[PDB]
């Protein structure tokens, strides 16, 4: 059948990144495997237009939540959304900095998960970090699910980049999933997914080239009285 | 001698809120006890002022981050505050809704820390479940702890209210933990404090009278090293 049964094997992605920082257009185009049980995986990344006009660093959480790694008694629900699909609103606000707006649209096809993304970053600081490279490296983080009524669920997240001038540059992350499909889904209580990502330069072209490690895994908290 | 050394028994604490709400001013008494290693404790809080002139469920943060339990391997910032003692200054931000903002200060007196905390609670909505008192449960969460340069930490959590509707109220936490002492302090790498929280009414005579539990402990998440 659907959802998580079409994860039940290795699978590739493609993610192809139309975007634009402060009226400066780029492309990134990614890709890479995650071998099943999910929950540990890498992905190759591109700036098809040459050199990527600010930090990557903001680029990690564009770069598959249907590849976190669930324990059984909480609902998988980007795994769920398939075979129809799933779409992401999502914005990140990064603090005395810019904003990143992005739609994300991810379809399966056999083993291959194939990712659309339009980014508008808006208002980022010519003298910041971001657009002067100088973040360094992204704090692990726990990332809070909560329902969001019949077709989706919320993800909120505090997203921290350390910086070369040793203050934390903070991203305040707020991203909506929702099923593309028409049947009942399973829609989770609230709980957690812990995110911890590492990008390094690869050898780099007359473009940038990216390599992203990230392991994802979900848990819960229990309630009162206990 | 100094720091975490001071925690290694049984304590009490007393609490003094200061509030308004949409000019409406309140007091709250509170005090309990925690006893040793601490990360599980109750509070009893009173209205002085009568009946509480919004829920009581915003208000569970302000009624003792040195009584969550940490383990061995990350440093205790709001314990390593003392004797010294700590500020804090706090605001949450309720979505659709009104904002708190609070100034607390920590202070020590043998094995009893007092607080004084002021807060203002502004442009809550009169039609709101908040002030309309429709607020039922508060969702544990992972709230963030960094530093935040020298003598300070910072604590950044979502701290979801189930409404009577079944919907949910999203309050964003944002709160500096700052050292009130003169000496060098260290500051611990970023990691998480799990906050569960449960209020209970008692019956209610002159003054709402309300108990309120919470665990609270901390864990770290390690970062990734190796290369690819
Ligand atoms: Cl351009
Ligand atoms: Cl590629
Ligand atoms: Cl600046
Ligand atoms: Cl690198
Ligand atoms: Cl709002
Ligand atoms: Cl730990
Ligand atoms: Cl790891
Ligand atoms: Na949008
Ligand atoms: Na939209």
């Amino acid at each position: 059948e659907g959802g998580p049964a079409l994860f039940q094997s290795d699978m590739t992605f493609k993610i192809f990144i139309d975007g634009e920082v402060n009226g400066q257009k780029f492309t990134i185009v990614a890709d890479g495997s995650s071998k099943f049980p999910h929950g540990d995986f890498n992905a190759h990344a591109v700036c098809e237009t040459g050199k990527l006009p600010m930090s990557w660093k903001p680029i990690c959480h564009l770069i598959e939540p249907f590849f976190a790694r669930y324990p059984d008694g909480i609902s998988h629900f980007a795994q769920e959304c398939f075979p129809e699909g799933l779409s992401i609103d999502r914005t990140v606000r990064f603090e005395n900095d810019g904003t990143m707006t992005s739609h994300h649209t991810y379809e399966l096809d056999d083993t291959c998960v194939v990712s659309r993304i339009t980014v508008n970053c808006d208002g980022f600081q010519p003298d910041g970090p971001i657009m002067r490279d100088q973040l360094v490296d992204i704090l692990p983080n726990e990332t809070h699910m909560f329902p969001h009524g019949p077709n989706a669920v919320r993800q909120l997240a505090f997203i921290g980049f350390t910086t070369a001038d040793g203050g934390l540059m903070m991203g305040h992350f707020d991203s909506k999933m929702t099923f593309n499909g028409s049947r009942a889904i399973e829609i989770p209580g609230p709980h957690f997914v812990t995110i911890i990502t590492k990008q390094m330069r690869d050898t780099s072209d007359k473009r940038d080239h990216v390599c992203q490690r990230e392991v994802a895994y979900a848990h819960s908290v229990p309630r009162i009285t206990s």
